[PDB]
């Protein structure tokens, strides 16, 4: 049941719409599928993608891989793999996709879904719908957040951080018209405020009307001196922090008491790490986007976990069952694994060796998730 | 493959010799045996000891762990019990001994020995003589040790805190007429010390020309500030602590920056999370006492983890093989689950399932592990 | 004047209506009573009672008392060990009982009402109406709380901490329905909320028109942080903060600045010594359910306390005359000792010295204290 | 049993040596015993003692006691009153003679000694020689000592804190000259030294070849940041703490840190309450000086108390019979109450009811304690 081979296919594609925040753009998606095959058969899946940069070429990927990580894991079983304790003591982001993928493969291997191997007591989540939407125009960001709605989200999330504070204004009252009311709102400026100016637009937030479930990493996250004295003034919403940090930051965060709540992403060991000591803290913990949703597992098997992002991207055509999202629930399924099987006929018509120009990309998949 | 039975059987015998430290006697064991059944046919192993009190008989124990155990375990994976992150917020001492059994029978269930389980590069650590020899008399004292120091330990810990402290010294003075030159020594005073009381103390141990690898719970294990004074200014030995600390409480302990060494015992799911914990900080651990050496799997998969305890306890007749130590070495076995297998032999001949009183044990089981 | 005997009788019966809170529900009492006698022919009382598991039989309880706790015990006065200061340094709860008992003894062994020789001014303490109520049907809520308001209570605390917060809003709506205008209000989340989730749902209390005297235990009680947090924030309320800490727990709590308010329940001698503490401090100390209302006389004892809890239970009828509750005062009796004396008639009818089941149990106890 | 009447008898005689300590000193003593009588006949007597400044006429103590004191006391029981928690919130020193008497009082009543009723499991603590010397003379210094030793004291007290260090050195030369090789030595500074000068002369003892015991105020008892430098850095000898403080204040030298052990006098209810706190936190106590020995029964009850200090002074003459002190150790007898009761002779010869100057004190009662 021990690892064997490694397969790389890599893609970069447009996208269905401009996303990104107060700090970056991006129309295009780069993305490779990891995949860590073992000799019973049974193939573990994940993803390894960049976020400002194109990958290199499907060659460039594979040899720093099979020079990088690969002799840490050939010949072992993913499930000793997930449990190895390492102390602090890449060319390529490949801790994420790694992590997924061992843990795929070791929940298939036990035969069972991934939640289920990872302890939960239940299958479904909250999901709330994100925007990733600064980029969008007016006319972009009604049609989604009321698309939202139509299919029963209840919870919203906008970028804001606008240089003119009467841009996020204005988007929370577009919001406001698009959505049933009572809707559940966060806001995400992305570190675009320093902390006095985070409070006092808060402040006029909340004096026009808004009641927010959070505002998201509002300033410098090493400002742990500010985060503090949010946490300590905002007393009507909460104070959701942890982007751009690794395990050890977000250790270091906690240490820090510098968040009303801790928001991950899709590392699954250090997940489960950090969901660990935030329950024995009391800090709650909320899952982002995680590509194509696979983080669906550890949301629905940690207990202080409420919320998973969804950001509607055109990513489904890339694999042949996408996790389920109904009525503002997201579903982890009772396949085995993490339940994200790539479509071979999507390895065949979308991948792309060879590192493109931006203008050499095509037409953008299409995107059923959103009209 | 999940678990549908439960078995116990209860422990109580005589010691071959006086065990027992500045606190506490004793020269009995009550112990019982837990077994995990899964609809597989494998079987988990974990024992349940108290070891300030016996334990009620078999009947009573059985029942309480019906009432009050069982219905979170029945019908579940082994393997999917083991990852569970509860939320912080038993009439007797099951916690050890689930977790014991529970990894016993997931690494059975995936074909592993537990250590490669827990994600191990090694299998072996070295191990120490540890006496428990307070209440020992000093013909005994040398007996002990010189027969650990003959097969080849290395590293020897005594008891200490007598009321009159050159009893301490009398007993190094002691441990040193029977051991190489050049051996690692230790000493647990048990907490029969204030913290000043203890620096000079070691002040004296020192120029008395005995040299210390640690020393073990000196003071009361809530005065933290006594701790990181001896921390600060012991600048020849380590402070090793943690006894008597649940999990919380240790994870308070690393907090406090109060150990130098943290002492660990048998929780298997517990002890893989602050060691990752402790790994993350630079804090190195060492496993005490476990049932049978059951921990010597953990010892061995943390990376910081250097020492195991070993108190040629009379406990070998109740398992088919006991895990093996050669030259100061033990070793996690090539085997499925953590190698201990109950002997069925010994539950006929020592399984005691009326609570007795100590004038009806009889004759200690021998101890081949002692002359 | 010394001890001589113990006698151990076991209750195990049904209650008149489901108990709880956020976290736990029983419908069943399980209480022993714990009677030492002296030489002098005079008695102590305490009680023994487990909330999660019933009691063992008698039998078990009797046995493991004799080997636990009975050598400290016997051949000694009550007022010298209720004296004894321990360094730090049971298989039942026998704690609580043993104290009650040590001190009931005691005080009548001197001829006086326990609060008298607890150095008492005072013979009484506000009493508010505690439902306990997190599971009653809204018909069997207000029909406690109106019974509450119709015999002389102007305090009331209900359980909250509802998955849905819609259902503490209403309870609290509810309750407004059922008491005179200007009544005192407590909740009770029972660890529920999280630190920033507590302080809003505090805030959409207050906006919604609810004035609280004070909020118990809202979070994780290990969680100084977020308690501080809340200190600092809610300037129009008291966080009131103890539950299920020990004495060394309420002190480490003190410590950190916690609690506005320190909760206590019956353990006579370490609520006499935390309430020194306190008085020092300038902390504040409510009296939580005792057993048939025995910490009474601490209640009146203390300076620093104002309220005591009063919960309806159908217990009274386990013993003579229980401790008078007029008009919202619960009034410390002039009887020697506690003026707890068990009911002969009650010790025939209600003894169970054998565990049953839960069907088992018979109709409840009559419960006179409700209608 | 309640009080109905007082007694005040006023003392004032010369001393039979000089006392004193580098701050000051005295060659006479105003004492004046306070008798609290209960309705049982039963009487208690505490030791109204003035250091500084001499006691007012008889007529004045006892106006002041009525008008201040009295109206609390009357009326009462006092196993009542000494139990009594009052809030923080004399004209003359009445608060360790109350407190004195009326335990003395409340122990007869219960027909106990008082070290039995403050829960004690032992009867003797070791008891160290303290020659209050610093004015003594280098003849009169050895005379004192080599008593002492030969009577079989082990331990030795010496005031140190001259302008001439040498004069330090000289007397634990002289120290050592008259006492038995192996003795314990202490030294009291009495606040004589700024914290860092404390520390360089410590070295220089220590280098000088003389193993101290403790050091006992040697620095401003308020200068926490001194104390704690000292406690840290002095890793061969404790910093013994705590002189000129209140049950407040000792309560705060304890949150800073402040003492590696805590010394206390005579005040019972107080020392009982420091002690318990002592106990939780790990900090050794001594007592000091109390009048005729009356601590010894706080001494020998408080687990973390090991020394009582014994200073020669010619007073038994005052009482029936004095404490017994035998080898260096100090018995608490196995008489109702502290066992100590007036002489009537004594009562007679030795009143004296008005104030007079230090020249018409007359010759000094016989020390028989003393060659």
């Amino acid at each position: 049941l021990s690892l064997s081979h490694f397969r790389i296919t890599r893609f970069q594609f447009a996208r269905d719409r401009v996303i990104g925040d107060s700090q970056v753009r991006a129309d295009d998606v780069n993305v490779a599928a990891l995949e860590l095959v073992s000799e019973s058969g049974e193939v573990g899946l994940g993803f390894i993608q960049t976020l400002f940069n194109p990958l290199p070429d499907q060659q460039e990927i594979e040899s720093v891989f099979e020079h990088e990580v690969w002799p840490s894991l050939k010949g072992n079983r993913a499930i000793a793999l997930v449990h190895r304790v390492n102390r602090p003591r890449y060319s390529l982001p490949f801790h994420e996709a790694v992590q997924v993928a061992l843990w795929d493969l070791a929940a298939k291997e036990a035969g069972l879904p991934l939640h289920v191997l990872l302890g939960s007591r239940r299958n479904r989540v909250k999901a709330y719908a994100s925007g990733l939407d600064f980029h969008l125009d007016d006319d972009a960001f009604v049609s989604l957040f009321s698309h939202a709605a139509s299919i029963g989200y209840s919870a919203f999330k906008i970028k804001v951080g606008h240089r003119d504070f009467d841009r996020d204004l204005r988007r929370l009252e577009l919001l406001k018209t698009c959505v049933p009311a009572g809707s559940k709102v966060m806001i995400d400026p992305n570190e675009a405020w320093t902390s006095k100016e985070a409070l006092t637009k808060l402040v006029a937030i909340r004096e026009a009307g808004h009641d927010l479930l959070w505002v998201e990493d509002p300033i410098l996250r090493h400002d742990h001196d500010g985060l503090r004295t949010l946490r300590h003034a905002v007393t009507w919403t909460q104070i959701n922090s942890g982007e751009y940090l690794d395990l050890q930051g977000k250790r270091l965060l906690l240490e820090a008491h510098a968040a009303d709540i801790l928001n991950v992403h899709g590392q699954v060991t250090d997940v489960m790490r950090i969901g660990w000591l935030a329950a024995e803290l009391g800090i709650p913990i909320s899952i982002g986007n995680t590509f194509l949703e696979a983080g669906v597992h550890m949301a629905v098997a940690l207990p202080e976990v409420e919320w998973l992002e969804y950001s509607f991207q055109n990513f489904d055509h890339l694999v042949e069952q996408p996790i389920e999202i109904r009525d503002g629930y997201a579903y982890a399924p009772d396949r085995p694994g993490h339940g994200l099987v790539l479509s071979e006929k999507a390895r065949g018509e979308w991948s792309r060796p060879r590192r493109l120009a931006r203008s050499e990309l095509g037409a953008a998949p299409e995107n059923p998730r959103l009209p």
